[PDB]
C-alpha cells in the first residue's frame, strides 16, 4: 500500500520551495537524459504505474511509448490519461509481467526502469528480459533505491518496515545492481549515487500526506495512514538508506 504511492523526487537547493510535483518532474527529467533517445524511436517502460513519467517523455521527445505493469486498474488509468492527453496514437499501455516479456526479440530502440525492479522477487531475470528485446545499439535507464551498507539495531528496523509497506522484494547494493546489469550482457555506461538529493522526498511527502489527512484518511484508514507517515520519517534517519541512477548500453 505505500508503493504506488511514494514517488521519490530530485531536490537541489536544501532551500527553495517547490511542490512533491516539481522535484519527481525533475527526477523524470533526468531519466529522459539518460536514455539517449531521438525522433522517431521506441521505448518500452516498465512498471509505468499509472503513466505519468511516459506522459512526461513522450511531450518530451517524439517517440513510441508501451508501458507495462501487474496492476489492472493502473493499465486503465494510464490509457485513460493518455487518450486525456491526446497522445493515443503513440502512448499505450497493457498488462504483462516483467519476469516474462510477450514481446518480439529486438523491438525496442530503448528501455527503462522507474522504481520498478525492486518489486521484482530477482532482479537478474527482469534484466535478461529487458536485454533481450532491446536492439543492439540500444540504451537503458534505471531508477531505484538501494542499501549502501548493511544495517541493525533500530536501523534494520526502520528498513524493514519501509520493505513491508512498500513490498520491496529485492534491495540491494550499488555494487549488486551493476553486476546484475553485466549478467545481462549489457554494458555499463554509469553510475550516480543521488542520495543527498533523493532524501528530502522522504519527510517532504510525509508532509504532503498529513495535510490531505482528511481527504487520504476514508481510504486507507486512520492507523495505515499514521504506519506510512511514521516509516518514512524513520527512514529519512538512516543514512545507509540510498538511491542510484544507472544507464547502460547494449553492444
Ligand atoms: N513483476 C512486475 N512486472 C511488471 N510490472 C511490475 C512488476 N512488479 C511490480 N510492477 C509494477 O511496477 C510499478 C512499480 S512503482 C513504479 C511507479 C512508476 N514508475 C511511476 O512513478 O509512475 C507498479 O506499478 C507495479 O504494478
Amino acid at each position: 500500500i505505500w508503493g504506488e504511492n511514494l514517488h521519490f523526487g530530485y531536490w537541489e537547493d536544501a532551500g527553495a520551495d517547490v511542490s512533491v510535483d516539481d522535484a519527481t518532474d525533475r527526477l523524470t527529467d533526468e531519466m529522459i537524459a539518460l536514455l539517449d533517445v531521438r525522433s522517431g524511436d521506441r521505448v518500452l517502460d516498465v512498471g509505468c504505474g499509472i503513466g505519468k513519467p511516459a506522459v512526461r517523455l513522450a511531450t518530451a521527445r517524439d517517440v513510441r511509448v508501451t508501458g507495462i505493469s501487474i496492476s489492472r486498474p493502473q493499465v486503465n488509468q494510464a490509457n485513460a490519461r493518455a487518450t486525456a492527453a491526446g497522445l493515443a496514437n503513440r502512448v499505450t499501455f497493457s498488462y504483462a509481467d516483467a519476469m516474462d516479456l510477450p514481446f518480439e526479440d529486438a523491438s525496442f530502440d530503448a528501455v527503462w526502469a522507474l522504481e520498478s525492479l525492486h518489486h521484482m522477487p530477482d532482479r537478474g531475470r527482469a534484466l535478461r528480459e529487458m536485454a533481450r528485446v532491446l536492439r543492439p545499439g540500444g540504451t537503458v535507464a534505471i531508477a531505484d533505491f538501494v542499501l549502501l551498507a548493511p544495517v541493525e539495531g533500530a536501523k534494520k528496523e526502520a528498513v524493514d518496515a519501509f520493505r513491508a509497506g512498500g513490498g520491496v522484494l529485492s534491495l540491494g547494493g550499488i555494487d549488486e545492481y551493476e553486476s546484475d546489469v553485466r549478467q545481462a550482457e549489457l554494458v555499463v555506461t554509469s553510475t550516480v549515487d543521488i542520495s543527498a538529493q533523493a532524501r528530502p522526498s522522504l519527510v517532504k511527502t510525509a508532509e504532503a500526506f498529513e495535510n490531505a489527512r482528511s481527504q487520504v484518511e476514508p481510504f486507507m484508514g486512520a492507523e495505515g495512514l499514521d504506519r506510512m507517515i511514521a516509516t518514512f520519517r524513520g527512514l529519512a534517519e538512516v543514512p545507509e538508506a540510498g538511491y542510484v541512477l544507472i544507464g547502460a548500453r547494449k553492444p
